[PDB]
Parts: C-alpha cells; sequence; structure tokens
C-alpha cells in the first residue's frame, strides 16, 4: 500500500507472488496455490515458511494441508491476529 502502508491480504499476495514467480496481480482470493498459480510440493513447503515469518506465526502441517486458496492463508493469518 502507499508509504509502505499494507493489510493482511497486501502482504499474503506479496509473499505468494514471490514464492511462486508470478505478478501480485495474478494473485486473487479464488486461486488455489496448487491448481492456479502452478506451487510444487517443494514451493508449498517453502511458502508456508515465508508466510510464518511475515506473520510471525505457526502453521501446523495439518493446518496447513487445509490452506489450499490464498483465500484461506488470509483468513488463517486473520484469526492468529484477531
Amino acid at each position: 500500500g502507499p508509504l509502505g502502508s499494507s493489510t493482511i491480504e497486501e502482504r499474503v499476495k506479496k509473499i505468494v507472488a514471490e514464492q511462486l514467480g508470478v505478478k501480485e496481480e495474478e494473485v486473487t482470493v479464488e486461486k488455489s496455490f496448487v491448481d492456479d498459480l502452478g506451487a510444487d510440493s517443494l514451493d508449498t513447503v517453502e511458502l508456508v515458511m515465508a508466510l510464518e515469518e511475515e506473520f510471525e506465526t505457526e502453521i501446523p502441517d495439518e493446518e496447513a494441508e487445509k490452506i489450499t486458496t490464498v483465500q484461506a492463508a488470509i483468513d488463517y493469518v486473520k484469526a492468529h491476529q484477531a
């Protein structure tokens, strides 16, 4: 966002864009990491870790299995903040 302001949504979308090597603009909330954004097994392992670091949160491996979309990653991060 302007002058370094950024929402949880924008921060998830930037981390996903960086990790999966796609335009921030192709990272919409409806997107599947695997089916839409071409994440392989290693991409997903590293993406979990990049989200954990950005948001200073622990995503347990079995929660991480269910986070199949950009929307789920936003809702998980928002829930472990509020």
